[PDB]
DNA sequence: CGGCTTCGCGCA
DNA sequence: TGCGCGAAGCCGAT
């Protein structure tokens, strides 16, 4: 609908209705930005052609009782710098409180909404609150892509076994959906207090040393979509020319560092893919990184899209169900808890560095968060039971995390997932195998263990 | 049947 | 350090 830099497989209708006279609403959910947002653009373009303003409605769950604080100051701290953006456009942006199914519906009405559009998750609750809002309006539903570069639905009607089998059907498709993006145009016709009261409920429950000193140290990550742009810069500038060869080095501070602003959409990793094409640097460090950001990150959103039980045991191949199952009965070399592993009081110095960057930091090394999910299935009572543990941990604490790369990673890590068979071993059976001594003769171990003490 | 993210391991 | 191989199962291939 309309367009003319606007991809229409980016859009699908959700439910038909008579389009209202009233604004479009922009139901904004998982992509937190005013810039290169084809969720806001499209919303924006179909706006215009009803000759009718956009505004952008955004709903807060209680769900944010669940992780910590370090998140919800994350999210609300971008937030704040985003509702000055989108007044600089003479967007109007609301902030609910509630659940989504019942105000978004209610949002509709009082307002007298014309359109909605949302922006695309595959997750189940996401799809949950659609339902019901669909059940709850009589005007038409859009869904936008404003996450991968290529759509969801679009680069896969299926699930897909491996990267290998991905990778050529998503490459296919980029000079198709790899664009530059159309500036966002102003409307022609034209918080502070939930961040207090959220802070005070989740104060008890805030991750504690024993000195009663908090461990999250959050000057690590300035949050909102300018920092995005600034980290992305210095990315290319500094890092991405070493990338290639140290970035499964935990010592070295390599990694791009996205993840936290692209989990919540405060930069596009459209926009990142755009300008790292663009640079000059090692081409070794570029196929790398775009591997990781195009293939592996939405190969992520299909895992969690065609497997609506993605986080549990039920979504493993079945060679690595039938491997694990033949082992649950094998005594484990070590048994923790899940409030041992909290605390990183395991015998391991390198998995207890792990859990300790991950408290202090809130973004864990890409290559340790391997190793630390495959030793939680390693030292657990059950398959199952490393499940919770991993994804309990990794969602309280990681900033980039509930996430869909967080449940495919974890997949990977304890069901084989988007992996393959390796050798037989005890407890953990055919799933890949990673050890102290594999990683002492990758980098130095003994820093990483006294960087986190 | 070729060859698989991120493996360990022997060996330059 | 980097490379090649081993141990495994299966997908797209033919
Ligand atoms: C056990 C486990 C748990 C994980 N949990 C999360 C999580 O909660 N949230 C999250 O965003 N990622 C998660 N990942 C993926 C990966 O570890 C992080 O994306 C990465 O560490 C983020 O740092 P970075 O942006 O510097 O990564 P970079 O090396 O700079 O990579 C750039 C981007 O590529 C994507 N990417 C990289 N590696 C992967 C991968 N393996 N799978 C999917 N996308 C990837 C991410 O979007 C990342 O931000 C997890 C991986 C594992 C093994």
């Amino acid at each position: 609908p309309r367009g003319s830099h606007m991809n229409p497989k980016r859009i699908r209708a959700l439910k038909s209705g008579k389009q209202g006279d009233g604004p479009v609403v922009y139901w904004m959910s998982r992509d937190q930005r005013a810039e290169d947002n084809w969720a806001l653009l499209f919303s924006r373009a179909i706006a215009k052609e009803a000759n009718v303003p956009v505004v952008v409605v955004f709903c807060l769950t209680d769900e944010f009782l669940e992780a910590g604080i370090r998140q919800y100051e994350f999210m609300l701290k971008g937030l704040q710098e985003l509702e000055v953006s989108l007044s600089r456009k003479k967007i109007p942006s609301f902030f609910l409180r509630g659940d989504p199914g019942e105000k978004i519906s209610r949002f509709v009405k009082d307002y007298n909404a014309g359109t909605l559009v949302t922006d695309f998750s595959p997750l189940r609750i996401k799809n949950q609150w659609i339902e019901k809002v669909i059940s709850g309006i009589s005007i038409p539903f859009f869904e936008v892509d404003a996450h991968n570069v290529v759509p969801c639905w679009e680069a896969s009607q299926k699930h897909e076994y491996a990267a290998h089998t991905f990778r050529p059907k998503l490459y296919a498709l980029l000079p198709e959906f790899l664009e530059e993006f159309p500036e966002l145009e102003p409307n022609s016709v034209t918080l502070s207090d939930v961040l207090e009261t959220g802070v005070k409920a989740l104060l008890p429950e805030r991750a504690l040393l024993k000195n009663k000193d908090p461990l999250f140290e959050p000057w690590h990550f300035e949050p909102g979509e300018k920092a995005a742009k600034k980290v992305m810069e210095s990315f290319i500038a500094d890092r991405l020319d070493s990338y290639g060869a140290l970035r499964n080095d935990p010592t070295k501070n390599m990694l791009s560092n996205l993840s936290p602003y692209l989990h919540f959409g405060q930069i596009s990793s459209q926009r990142v893919v755009l300008e790292v094409e663009k640079a000059e640097s090692n081409p070794g460090s570029k196929k790398a990184f775009l591997d990781e950001i195009l293939i592996w990150k939405e190969i992520s959103d299909n895992f969690c899209y065609y497997n609506p039980g993605y986080d549990g045991f039920e979504s493993f191949p079945s060679w690595a169900k039938e491997s694990l199952n033949a082992h649950r009965n094998d005594v484990r070399s070590h048994i923790y808890t899940l409030e041992e592993f909290e605390a990183g009081k395991t015998h391991d110095p390198l998995w207890n560095a792990s859990q300790m960057e991950l408290l202090s930091t809130g973004k864990m090394h890409g290559y340790t968060r391997m190793y630390w999910a495959k030793k939680i299935l390693e030292w657990s009572e059950s398959p199952e039971k490393a499940l919770e543990i991993a994804i309990c941990l990794n969602d309280r604490y990681e900033l980039d995390g509930r996430d869909p790369n967080g449940y495919a990673g974890i997949a990977w890590s304890i069901g084989g997932v988007h992996d393959r068979a390796w050798g037989e071993r005890e407890v953990t059976g055919k799933i890949r195998y990673m050890s102290y001594e594999g990683c002492k003769r990758k980098f130095d171990v003994k820093l990483y263990i006294e960087k986190y003490s």
